[PDB]
């Protein structure tokens, strides 16, 4: 679905910013809580999940292991 | 680390439900730092000395605030994921 | 709005919403200068919308963008 | 400073049409710095020694990239403003 890495990265980055925009709208409108299926569209829940999706997609393309990264952050957290 | 476990661990450490704007501001701050790390091409998986400013760090920091905001807003990300799995299959 | 923080928070949410819509417009390559009929969803419209909220935030935060420009102009001339 | 004059002055100084992503990354970087300045309450109109990290600086920096992107994408902001002004009075 993408061969040239920078175009894949650029696409997912545009999508991340689009979902952050939709997240801003959902939070502004107070669409909090845990929706059922019928309530999911435009909920804060859906938009947070959508941002997460693109964070994970960007990690994949950038060769980032989020679990290892978390591990390192925890090491520093404990120092501090 | 399971998603629900990360969300729960973040809640134990950092949960200020009366400070919802704090978390939103921080999310946008981290998204900006992420933009910088991508522009500068700081990709790959860093060792501890390379961590600061890396794409890896900034992605993790965005993730942290997504989870912290989920806790603030009464969202179960793992359950929301399950729900999204259903819709995207339609 | 009477209470300034709520005004600021509203405009900041709107700014982020418009930056998202801008990202979509650029991704889709909706460049150029639209006619009235092509305006909706154009890069032009989203840039203007982002600008609107920048100016709205300047107002609420007591920022003079003309004066700020003048100051930046100076510093830039040393770079 | 007219909006059209600001846009054209920025074009004179900084116009790299083959670097469209540069400008978009920078816009998002400035929006994040704006978020920080607002969270920290760095409001008002700063003097020169107060400028760095101020809400004023970050708002100007976002404005700069909005104008720079307009140049990149063939957008006339003043004309766009006029078109939006037309629609706003209608509804
Ligand atoms: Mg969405
Ligand atoms: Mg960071
Ligand atoms: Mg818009
Ligand atoms: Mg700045």
């Amino acid at each position: 679905e993408f061969d040239y890495a920078p175009e894949q990265s650029e696409h997912y980055f545009f999508k991340l910013i689009e979902e952050v925009g939709e997240l801003s709208e959902s939070i502004r409108k107070g669409k909090s809580g845990q929706p059922t299926l019928d309530e999911l569209k435009g909920s804060v829940a859906e938009e947070l999940y959508d941002v997460l999706y693109y964070v994970c997609a960007l990690a994949n393309i950038h060769g980032v292991n989020l679990e290892k990264t978390h591990e390192l952050k925890e090491v520093l957290n404990k120092v501090k």
